[PDB]
């Protein structure tokens, strides 16, 4: 049809339990990340979608890391590692930055929307204490 939305699926693991941003989209674009980092792993996932921070997934014990999107500016690739639970995410934007989190180990992956000209529009995935998997969300943006 006349949509141009798309799924990465899901990368990682089958544990901890599942979580989705699709409810935030309505808030508005991703404009920030909050990913919380331990030695080893992905710790902790959080999402502003215009003005509204998505609830928190994962464990709280780590390095709180925050990155804030230039006004405009979208993710257009994810990619990143991980070896039982995520260990490592870049996200690159349509201005050339690449937000890079994590320790640099594990199995890689490279996620790009499926349709052209689509950015990240909320992101999916499983967790517990650690972010066990991610998955994203692509669309057009403004809609
Ligand atoms: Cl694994």
């Amino acid at each position: 049809g006349a949509r141009s939305s798309s799924y990465s699926g899901e990368y990682g693991s089958g544990g901890g339990k599942r979580f989705s941003h699709s409810g935030n989209q309505l808030d508005g674009p991703i404009t920030a990340l909050r990913v919380r980092v331990n030695t080893y792993y992905i710790v902790g996932l959080q999402v502003r979608y215009g003005k509204v921070w998505s609830d928190y997934v994962g464990g709280r014990n780590g390095d709180l890391e925050e990155i804030f999107l230039h006004p405009g500016e979208s993710v257009i690739q994810v990619s990143g590692k991980y070896k039982w639970y995520l260990k490592k995410l870049v996200f690159v934007t349509d201005k050339g930055r690449y937000l890079s989190f994590g320790k640099d180990s594990g199995t890689s992956f490279n996620a790009v929307p499926l349709h052209p000209n689509t950015v990240l529009r909320f992101i999916s995935g499983r967790s517990g204490s650690l972010i066990d998997a991610i998955g994203l969300h692509w669309d057009v943006y403004p809609s």
